[PDB]
């Protein structure tokens, strides 16, 4: 490896990884950049201290950035902030990709950058909005992930193409991330909990986290992991047509993370008393375990077997949370 390549996955090691560098032939490459890329064009977003002025721009333009290769941005206030300063070593890489994935990304990073700076102006409101947010942040993702492994010929075109699958894959890993990380972004400024949802609980999406409310937290809590189930069907039916093994790896080991997680924070208190998250041990064998697809229904018809007798008769999504489980297991 180069030089610049070297220092790419040092990045990418630091960012986030041997599941990457798992991954068979130029696929490797291709998604080890996609990752630098979009999480530099994260970076940009997430940062608080740019203007929305700036951000727009950057937002909309960050595409076009991969093509100059002398562009870095000096004035982030982010951890990750060495992948915008030395954004030359990676937008050289990226442009040392075959074409066919250049395009894939580039393409992502532009209708991504579109989308987050829509969102710079507003909360989440409807269900609806949740899904389009989730979409350009995380869908977008999946989508762009498929198209490298057909891109690439290691997957059938259909996994490049059945936009929805894809987009389903991104939307549950990033809402099991927003559901369980209430409190940490409540106490950022952050509000990304559907308005529409918690709306119904309590006036403002803060008062979670005061002891009195609780029990409207909880229910809050359970109504959304309802939502996040929906997705599980696609989950299945995306891994279901994945025939290289690094690339089924590569997918499964998320998706076994974020169910654990989710059942995880099922009708738990402590979402809102700090950060709920799988033991060290545990997250080691479901990795291990996510390599074939008897292995991961399995895991997943566990964890949902566990959120379902977890749920309460009184919970006001209980018979909702019990047909999407129903649903999965069948
Ligand atoms: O700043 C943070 O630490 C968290 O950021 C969240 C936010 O700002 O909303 C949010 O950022 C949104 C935009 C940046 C996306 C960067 C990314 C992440 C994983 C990748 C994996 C492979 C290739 C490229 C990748 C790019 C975020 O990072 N959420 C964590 C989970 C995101 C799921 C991404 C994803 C989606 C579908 C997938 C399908 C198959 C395999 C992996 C998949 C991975
Ligand atoms: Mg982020
Ligand atoms: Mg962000």
């Amino acid at each position: 490896l180069s030089s610049s390549l070297k220092t790419c996955y040092k990045y990418l090691n630091q960012t986030s990884a041997a599941v990457i560098q798992a991954l068979d032939g130029e696929m490797r490459n291709a998604v080890c950049i996609f990752y630098l890329v979009l999480r530099a064009l994260d970076t940009l977003e997430d940062d608080m201290t740019i203007s929305v002025e700036k951000k727009v721009p950057l937002l909309h333009n960050f595409h076009s950035f991969l093509y100059q290769p002398d562009w870095r941005f000096m004035e982030s206030k982010e951890k990750d902030r060495q992948v915008l300063e030395d954004f030359p070593t990676i937008s050289l890489e990226f442009r040392n990709l075959a074409e066919k994935y250049q395009t894939v990304i580039a393409d992502i990073c532009r209708r991504m950058g579109i989308g987050m700076a829509e969102f710079l102006d507003k909360h989440v409101t409807s269900e609806q909005e949740w899904d389009k947010y989730c979409h350009y942040v995380a869908g977008l993702v999946g989508i762009g992930l498929s198209r490298l492994f057909s891109a690439s010929e290691f997957e059938d075109p259909l996994v490049g193409e059945d936009t929805e699958r894809a987009n389903s894959m991104g939307l549950f890993l990033q809402k099991t991330n927003i559901i369980r990380d209430y409190l940490e972004d409540q106490q950022g400024g952050r509000e990304f909990w559907p308005q529409e949802v918690w709306s119904r609980y309590v006036k403002k999406l803060g008062d979670f986290a005061k002891p009195e409310n609780i029990d409207l937290a909880v229910q809050c809590l359970n109504e959304l992991i309802t939502n996040a189930l929906h997705h599980i069907p696609d989950v299945i039916t995306y891994l279901s047509r994945l025939r290289n093994q690094s690339v089924f790896n590569f997918c499964a080991i998320p998706q076994v993370m974020a169910i654990a997680t989710l059942a995880a924070c099922y009708n738990n208190q402590q979402v809102f008393k700090g950060a709920v998250k799988i033991r060290k041990g545990q997250a080691v064998t479901l990795m291990m375990d996510a390599t074939n697809m008897p292995a991961v229904k399995a895991i997943i018809y566990q964890y949902m077997e566990e959120i379902y007798h977890r749920i309460p008769d009184s919970d006001p999504s209980s018979s909702k949370t019990r047909q999407i489980i129903s649903t999965i297991r069948t």
